[PDB]
C-alpha cells in the first residue's frame, strides 16, 4: 500500500487523514511518494540527564530532562517546517553533538555503523527528507537524509 512504515492516522483537531511513519517519527498531510548500501545524514542531538553522557560542548553538565529535551526538539521541528528557520542554522548552534561545527553533517555510513534506531530511520528516510525524534541511548535526534 504505502512505503516501509507509512500508516494512515486521523488528526485530532482537524478530522482530516495524515500520514505517520512509525520508523522516522515523520508526520505529513500528503500521501507518501512512491535500499541503498550507504546513505548521508545530518543530524540535531538535543541530550537529557539519562544520555549515555550527559554533557557536550554546550554544556559541561547536562540536566534537563526527557521530556523537556523532547520540548526543544518539538520547538526547532515547528521551525524548520515553516522555514523561520534552517535545520542547518539550528544544528550550529544547538546540536549536543561535535558534529554540530559541520552544520550536523555525519557523512556516509553504512548500515551496522550507528545505533539502531538511529540507523532504522536514517534508511528509511527518502533523500531529502526529516525524520521526528528520534530516541537513541544518546539522546533524541532530528536527522535529515542527504545522499
Ligand atoms: O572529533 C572530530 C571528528 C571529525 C570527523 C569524524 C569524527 C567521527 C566520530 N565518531 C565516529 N566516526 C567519526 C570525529
Ligand atoms: O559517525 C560519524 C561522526 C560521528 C560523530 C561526529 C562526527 C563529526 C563530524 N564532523 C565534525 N565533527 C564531528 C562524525
Amino acid at each position: 500500500k504505502l512505503p516501509p512504515g507509512w500508516e494512515k492516522a486521523m488528526s485530532r483537531s482537524s478530522g482530516r487523514v495524515y500520514y505517520f511513519n512509525h520508523i522516522t517519527n515523520a508526520s505529513q498531510w500528503e500521501r507518501p511518494s512512491g535500499e541503498p548500501a550507504r546513505v548521508r545524514c545530518s543530524h540535531l542531538l538535543v541530550k537529557h540527564s539519562q544520555s549515555r553522557r550527559p554533557s557536550s560542548w554546550r554544556q559541561e553538565k547536562i540536566t534537563r530532562t526527557k521530556e523537556e529535551a523532547l520540548e526543544l526538539i518539538n520547538g526547532y521541528i515547528q521551525k524548520i517546517k515553516s522555514g523561520e528557520e534552517d535545520f542547518e542554522s539550528l544544528a550550529s548552534q544547538f546540536s549536543d553533538c561535535s558534529s554540530a561545527k559541520a552544520r550536523g553533517d555525519l557523512g556516509a555510513f553504512s548500515r551496522g555503523q550507528m545505533q539502531k534506531p538511529f540507523e532504522d530511520a536514517s534508511f528509511a528516510l527518502r533523500t531529502g527528507e526529516m525524520s521526528g525524534p528520534v530516541f537513541t541511548d544518546s539522546g533524541i535526534h532530528i536527522i535529515l537524509r542527504t545522499e
